[PDB]
């Protein structure tokens, strides 16, 4: 039985309301739960969904050299595959294998409806409306390293803004936008942004085009005997229109706004 | 010296007008020429750019079983690597390996400026403005296989439309949009659509969102000693902003509109 590590991130993997009455894989629902069943069908395996212990995606502590999260579970042999919204990055790709992306995304801007901001350029031209990113990760790194005039200006502002515009978690960034009365905008991944936009109380909005591009992929330990088939399954599912069907299902069909 | 196969497709690879006075890789210019140099540098190999003999991407004859194009050049050992706008697809990944995508794209609609069409649903609700795809390939198959009502409606129309709405080449689909006085819309790659949008006479426009998601990838034979490095180089180039810099350079900085 293949041990699948995943993460409780909506709408990818969520506990069903009546989860206490259920056991195993049936306790969960979501985009990745559906995707897991599809991957298993196309690769011919049985699996057990397990939520990553530390609730993380996966980063390497710079001093201790240790990997946490789902990446850590793969690197250390605790799971056979990770079917979750895990970003395909260079550092991760160096220690684990990734399938081709099953979903594309990029940095975007989330505002509280009513806020007079329509782009990154709008944000950069003022300070009245504070804006920031998660305190660590791809979005923060993008701005810190950017050579582009507009993004570099946003970085100079964010890195010295007081009080701090950085947040510890994505939920905090979304909550800060919602409870800041039009005075805060949050830079986060487009997928999460468009998802929140379809959730009650329907008070947020995604503005402007994506600032960069990246993709989520299914991961397996380096040299895994599942890698090849998993990759082919992703490509097949995309061409069959299934990946798009699942995106529409969990974001819009199940939307509230 | 690595033998790289590529294709003369703008703005990816263009033969400099004064190529006779030039030698080797210096005879060409374009997005893929710049990409080849970056990949070569980040993988530590010397290479020679060659233009695919039959000028094709790579398709397997339903009867002959023979692979044409760049894919054929790889599976038959005529080239070690393909650095071109080669779409990552299931049929091709069955016989060659693809790196993570260096460019994202999807089926899009090209119209003559002024055409009262903003989406696929708009096209599907009328017949006055004819629309079609290349007479063979990915975009045609997308419509033929779709279970989505709008796309199925569009297929039923294109299949029996008279005069024929299918074109022999991409250049013909583009020329047909330009010369049909707003009475023809062309379905093609978003990358090519946005490229043509930046070329004189500046009479075309990309409208609506992409109907699907695909990516271009660097291709190498199965078991290639170049596979791992190439993959890492693509991710690094994306994270350092180089791929976005490259596209902006060839599509917009050099744009004529
Ligand atoms: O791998 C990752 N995947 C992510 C996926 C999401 N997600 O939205 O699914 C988010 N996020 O919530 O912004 C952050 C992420 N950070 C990561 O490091
Ligand atoms: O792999 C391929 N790559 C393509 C790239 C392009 N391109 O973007 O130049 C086109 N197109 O433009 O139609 C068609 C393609 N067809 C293919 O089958």
């Amino acid at each position: 039985t293949v041990v699948v590590t995943t993460i409780l991130e909506s709408p990818y993997v969520m506990m069903k309301k009546n989860h206490e009455m259920l056991e195993g894989n049936e306790r969960y629902e979501g985009y990745c739960v559906d995707l897991a069943a599809e991957i298993a069908k196309h690769c011919g395996f049985k699996y057990k969904l397990t939520i990553v212990g530390d609730g993380k995606y996966g980063a390497r502590d710079a001093d201790t050299k240790i990997w946490n999260g789902m990446v850590g579970e793969l690197v250390y042999g605790k799971a056979d595959i990770a079917i979750a919204p895990l970003t395909i990055t260079l550092v991760r790709e160096e220690v684990i294998d990734f399938s081709k992306p099953f979903m594309s995304l990029g940095i975007s801007i989330m505002i509280k409806k009513g806020t007079p901001i329509e782009s990154a350029e709008d944000l950069s031209k003022q300070t009245e409306i504070a804006y920031g990113t998660l305190d660590s990760g791809s979005t923060k790194e993008f701005f810190r390293r950017s050579k582009i005039a507009v993004f570099d200006k946003m970085w100079t502002y964010m890195r010295s803004a007081e009080p701090s515009v950085f947040v510890r978690t994505t939920a905090e960034g979304v909550a800060r936008v919602r409870k800041s009365k039009g005075k805060y905008a949050y830079l986060l991944e487009s997928t999460m942004n468009e998802y929140i936009e379809q959730r009650k109380p329907c008070d947020t909005m995604k503005v402007g085009g994506n600032l960069d591009s990246k993709g989520y992929g299914i991961a397996t330990p380096k040299g895994s005997s599942l890698g090849n088939a998993v990759n082919l399954a992703v490509l097949k599912l995309n061409e069959q229109g299934l990946l798009d069907k699942l995106k529409n299902k969990w974001w819009y069909d199940k939307g509230e706004c």
